C-alpha cells in the first residue's frame, strides 16, 4: 500500500485547496483524482482557435475572498466581463436595452410586483442561518414547498413569475417545481442575496481569471507532483483498521491517517464503505442531485454587439429560446470575440439530442433575432459542454435539493463519518456552488484534521479571509421606494 | 475473467427471477450479490423466539400472479392474514372500529370530500399509461406538482387531508411533498387503484407465505447451486470490447454476452461505467431516492386483541403516533402472536437515534392506547430492522421520483445500454415496487435477452400471466353513489345554480 498523512478524494478547487494547505503545514498528501484530469466542474480548453476557454466554472466577483487570494498565490490575473454598453432583455419578440442589473419594467402593478418579488426573496433570506439553513424559523414551511409554489403565491403578474423563474433555472440549473424553496432562498443569500448573485458590475460575473480558472487546480497539481494520481477512481474505503484504507478502481491502494471526501456529496454513491455509512449519510447521497446545462460558446470575428451599444449580455424569456442568458466572452484585449449562453435545466435535456452544428444554428439564429444583427448568423468557431453527461460531476453548477430534503439531512453533509472528513463547494457556507465554496470547504475540512491532529486549536477551523485588494467590494444598496412601495396584494388591500 | 452467457448483477427475487428463466433457457448464467444472502429487500429472519419473520417484504395477494406462481412451482404456500374482526381507525387520541377496507365517515360533507378524493385518484390514474406514464394527457402538469399540493387542492376537509397523507406516507413511505403527484397516482394505478393496493381481504396485503418470503430466493439459489456468487458487490461494468467485463469488489472478473441490472435504479451508481453511461441515465440515478420505514415485530403470548374484536389491524393519524399502520403477524397456527407495525418516512429518521429498547416501549405505550388494552405493556420478544441504512438497498419500499423527474428521466428507466438490460421492480408495469413487480421486471429482462440472441421474436417479450387459481381476485367494483355524488365544490356549485 501507498502510506501518507492524508488522501484527498477528488482533484477538483476543494481537493486541491485542502491538498495544498495540509502538505503546506508539512503532511504528506496524495490526492485521487478519477479522471484524466484535474479541475472537475472547472474545464479550461485550449487551441488556436479560441486561445483558451472556460467550458465548466469560469466567473469570480467582489465578497469571494477566497478564491481570489488562492489564485493570486498561484500567479493568477483577472479581467472584467464587457459592461460597458447595455444589457438586453427580450420579451415578447423584442429586445429592450437597459442598464443596472434588474431587467426593468413600466407598467405599474407589474413594478410593484417584480420589486416585491426580489425584496421578498432577500427578507425571507435574513431568516436563514448560511451555516444552518434548517435552523430558519419557518424551516419546515419552506422545504415543504417547492419554488414553483412560493412563485405561484408571490408573483400576481405573468411577467413577474416568468423572469423569477429565469433567476431560478439560471441560478441553480433546475426547474422551480424540481427545488425546495428553503433551499433556493439559503442558496441566494449565503451569496449575499439577489443584487450580488445576479450581478456581473460587483456580483458574482464581475470578472475572470486571464488563461481561465482550470489553472487554479492545474498549478496546485504542479506543486504537488506526482502525489496527484490521475485516473484513480476510488472506489472502496475501510475504516476498520488503524489506518484508514482506500482503494482505486486501477486496483492500488492507499493507506492515510485521514481522508477528505472533495466530491460533489452523490458521488459518494460510487464508492462502498465498510464498514456502512451511517444511515441518514446512507439515504442522503441519494437525494442530492446536480442540475443540468450545457455551456455554449459562439466566436465571432469582431464583438460587433458592441457596435450597437450592447454590451454582450442578454435575458431571454420563454420557452422558445434555447438559451436564457448570455454574456460576451470577448479576451480582455478585444479578440476572440464570443458570446457565452448557457442552455439552462429542462432544455439542456431537450436539446442534447441534437447534434453540435444544429445547436450552433439555433443559437446564432437566437442571437441574430436578440442582438438585431445579420453578423450573428456567421460565426467563426464553436465550443460546448454538456455538464449533464460527466460521470465524475453528474451536471452543474452543484447540488440541488428537492423538496424536504434540507431540513432531514442537511445536517449530515459536512459532519465526519470516523475518520472521513467533507469538503466540496456543497458544503460551504458563503458562495456554496461556486469556485470560493470549493476554496472555503477544502480548507475547512483540511483544518478540520489538523485540529483531528492536535496542530491546531478548535477556534481556528472556521478562518474569515481579509477582503481583496484587487476586487473590492461595493455596498449593495436601496432606494426608500424600493424599501416601502406595496406589494400587488398591499396596493389591493389599500382598497 | 469467469465466463458464461448472462451476468445478473444483484440476488434479489428480480435478478432470481431472470437467472431461473435464463438458466431453464439453457444458458449459462452467474448472479453477483453484493451481500452474504439472498433476497435483497426480503429477508426472512429465523431464531427459536420468532420461530420465522418476514422483516422487509412479506404480503403478496389478488392480482400478483407472476410472485404467486413462481412460489408455488418452488413449493410454498400461502395464508390469510388475519382480518376476521375488526378494524381500527385511531384519530385525535380516539379509537374508531370499523369493517370494510376504508375508514368510514358519518359527516355528510366530510363523507362527499372522502369519496371525491379515492375516485379522484382512481380518476386521474386512468389517464396514466401503466407503461408510460409520461404519456399522461396532463402528465407535465401532474409531474410539477407533489402531492402535498395535490391534496391541498383536492381535499375540502382537514379529515380527508389526513387520511390521504396517511396513504401517502404508507403506501411509499415517503412524505406527501417529497413525491412527484404524477409519479404517486401512476404508482397506485399501476397496483389495480385505490381499493386494490389498500386492502387485506381482496388486495395486496391479503396473504404471506408459510415460512417467509426469502425462501423465493434461497430456493431458487439452490436450483442455480454454485452460479450464484455471495459477497460480489459489483464495481466496474466494461462495454467496450467483444464480450462485456463484469469486475466486483473481491477482484475477481466475470466476461459475458449480456449483463442484467437488477438492483434499484440508484445502487447503478455504485459501478463505475466504462464507457460511461448516456447523459439521461447517468442523471436519472441521481435523481430517484428509496423512501424511509423501520419495519417493527412486537410479541405476545396471546393476540389477545382478537378477545376484543380487533384483528389486530390499526389505522394511526397523529404526529406523536411512532406507527401509523399495523397488521397482525400472528402464525397461521394461531403461536407467535405478534402485531408488525411500520416507522414512516420521516418519524424512521426522527426515531432512528432512540435504542430498540426505547422504540419497543413506545410502540408498546401506543398498541396499549389504540386498543385500550394493559396487556399490549407486556412483550414477551421484539424484532426490527431499519431499511434506511441497508448500503445495498438504499431504503424500502421502493424508489419515488420527486417533482419533475418521471417526465424528464422516465423513459430511460427501462431502456437498455448497449448490452445491459435493466431488471427490478421499479421498472415494472404491474405491482412495481413489489414483489410481483420484481418477478415481472426479471422475467421481461430476460427475456429481451432471449429476444438479442434470436432465441424467441419480439412479441414474447412481454407476457401475460394467467390467473391463479388459488387466490382468486375479486373484481373492484362501486356503487351508484359513490360514482355519482358531487364533490364539497360540486355541492356548491348546485347550491349556487339553485339559489338564482
Ligand atoms: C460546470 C459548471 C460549473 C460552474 C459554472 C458553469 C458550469 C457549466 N459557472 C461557475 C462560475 O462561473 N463561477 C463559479 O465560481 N462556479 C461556477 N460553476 C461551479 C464550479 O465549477 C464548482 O462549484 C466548483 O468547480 C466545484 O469544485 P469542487 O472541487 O467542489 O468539485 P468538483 O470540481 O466536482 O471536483 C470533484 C473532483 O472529484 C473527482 N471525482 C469524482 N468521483 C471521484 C472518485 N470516486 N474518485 C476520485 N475522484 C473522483 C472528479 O473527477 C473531480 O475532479
Ligand atoms: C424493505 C421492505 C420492502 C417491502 C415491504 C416492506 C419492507 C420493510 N413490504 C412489501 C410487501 O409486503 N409485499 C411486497 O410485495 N413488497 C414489499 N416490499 C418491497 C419488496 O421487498 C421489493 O419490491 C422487492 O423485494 C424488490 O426486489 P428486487 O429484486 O427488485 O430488488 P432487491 O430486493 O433490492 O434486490 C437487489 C439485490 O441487488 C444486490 N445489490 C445491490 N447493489 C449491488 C451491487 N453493486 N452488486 C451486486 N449486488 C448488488 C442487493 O444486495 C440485493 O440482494
Ligand atoms: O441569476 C442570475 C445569474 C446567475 C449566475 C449564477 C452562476 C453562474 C452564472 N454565470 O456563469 O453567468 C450566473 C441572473 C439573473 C438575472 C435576472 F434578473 F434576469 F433574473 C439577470 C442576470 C443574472
Ligand atoms: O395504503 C395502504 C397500505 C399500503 C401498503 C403498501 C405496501 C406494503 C404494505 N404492508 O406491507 O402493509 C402496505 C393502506 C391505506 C389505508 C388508508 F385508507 F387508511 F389510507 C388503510 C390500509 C392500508
Ligand atoms: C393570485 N395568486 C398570485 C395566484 C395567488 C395569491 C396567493 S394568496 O392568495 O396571497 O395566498
Ligand atoms: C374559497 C377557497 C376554498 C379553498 C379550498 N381548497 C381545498 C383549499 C382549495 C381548492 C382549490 S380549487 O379552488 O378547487 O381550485
Amino acid at each position: 500500500s501507498n502510506k501518507c498523512d492524508v488522501v484527498v478524494v477528488g482533484g477538483g478547487i476543494s481537493g486541491m485547496a485542502a491538498a495544498k494547505l495540509l502538505h503546506d503545514s508539512g503532511l504528506n498528501v496524495v490526492v485521487l483524482e478519477a479522471r484524466d484530469r484535474v479541475g472537475g466542474r472547472t474545464y479550461t480548453l485550449r487551441n488556436q482557435k479560441v486561445k483558451y476557454v472556460d467550458l465548466g466554472g469560469s466567473y469570480v466577483g467582489p465578497t469571494q475572498n477566497r478564491i481570489l487570494r488562492l489564485a493570486k498565490e498561484l500567479g493568477l490575473e483577472t479581467y472584467k466581463v464587457n459592461e460597458v454598453e447595455r444589457l438586453i432583455h427580450h420579451v415578447k419578440g423584442k429586445s429592450y436595452p437597459f442598464r443596472g442589473p434588474f431587467p426593468p419594467v413600466w407598467n405599474p402593478i407589474t413594478y410593484l410586483d417584480h420589486n416585491n418579488f426580489w425584496r421578498t426573496m432577500d427578507d425571507m433570506g435574513r431568516e436563514i442561518p448560511s451555516d444552518a439553513p434548517w435552523k430558519a424559523p419557518l424551516a419546515e414551511e419552506w422545504d415543504n414547498m417547492t419554488m414553483k409554489e412560493l412563485l405561484d403565491k408571490l408573483c400576481w403578474t405573468e411577467s413577474a413569475k416568468q423572469l423569477a423563474t429565469l433567476f431560478v433555472n439560471l441560478c441553480v440549473t433546475a426547474e422551480t417545481h424540481e427545488v425546495s424553496a428553503l433551499w433556493f432562498l439559503w442558496y441566494v443569500k449565503q451569496c449575499g442575496g439577489t443584487t450580488r448573485i445576479i450581478s456581473t458590475t460587483n456580483g458574482g460575473q464581475e470578472r475572470k481569471f486571464v488563461g481561465g480558472s482550470g489553472q487554479v487546480s492545474e498549478r496546485i497539481m504542479d506543486l504537488l507532483g506526482d502525489r496527484v494520481k490521475l485516473e484513480r477512481p476510488v472506489i472502496y474505503i475501510d475504516q476498520t483498521r488503524e489506518n484508514v484504507l482506500v482503494e482505486t478502481l486501477n486496483h492500488e491502494m492507499y493507506e492515510a491517517k485521514y481522508v477528505i471526501s472533495a466530491i460533489p456529496p452523490t458521488l459518494g454513491m460510487k464508492i462502498h464503505f465498510n464498514p456502512p455509512l451511517p444511515m441518514m449519510r446512507n439515504q442522503m447521497i441519494t437525494r442530492v442531485p446536480l442540475g443540468s446545462v450545457i455551456k455554449c460558446i459562439v466566436y465571432y470575428k469582431e464583438p460587433f454587439w458592441r457596435k450597437k451599444d450592447y454590451c454582450g449580455t442578454m435575458i431571454i424569456d420563454g420557452e422558445e429560446a434555447p438559451v436564457a442568458y448570455t454574456l460576451d466572452d470577448t479576451k480582455p484585449e478585444g479578440n476572440y470575440a464570443a458570446i457565452m449562453g448557457f442552455i439552462l435545466a429542462h432544455k439542456a435535456r431537450k436539446l442534447a439530442r441534437l447534434t453540435k452544428e444544429e445547436r450552433l444554428k439555433k443559437l446564432c439564429e437566437l442571437y441574430a433575432k436578440v442582438l438585431g444583427s445579420l453578423e450573428a448568423l456567421e460565426p467563426v468557431h464553436y465550443e460546448e459542454k454538456n455538464w449533464c453527461e460527466e460521470q465524475y460531476s453528474g451536471g452543474c453548477y452543484t447540488t440541488y435539493f428537492p423538496p424536504g430534503i434540507l431540513t432531514q439531512y442537511g445536517r449530515v453533509l459536512r459532519q465526519p463519518v470516523d475518520r472521513i472528513y467533507f469538503a466540496g463547494t456543497e458544503t460551504a457556507t458563503h458562495w456554496s456552488g461556486y469556485m470560493e465554496g470549493a476554496v472555503e470547504a477544502g480548507e475547512r475540512a483540511a483544518r478540520e484534521i489538523l485540529h483531528a491532529m492536535g496542530k491546531i486549536p478548535e477556534d481556528e477551523i472556521w478562518q474569515s479571509e481579509p477582503e481583496s485588494v484587487d476586487v473590492p467590494a461595493q455596498p449593495i444598496t436601496t432606494t426608500f421606494l424600493e424599501r416601502h412601495l406595496p406589494s400587488v396584494p398591499g396596493l389591493l388591500r389599500l382598497i
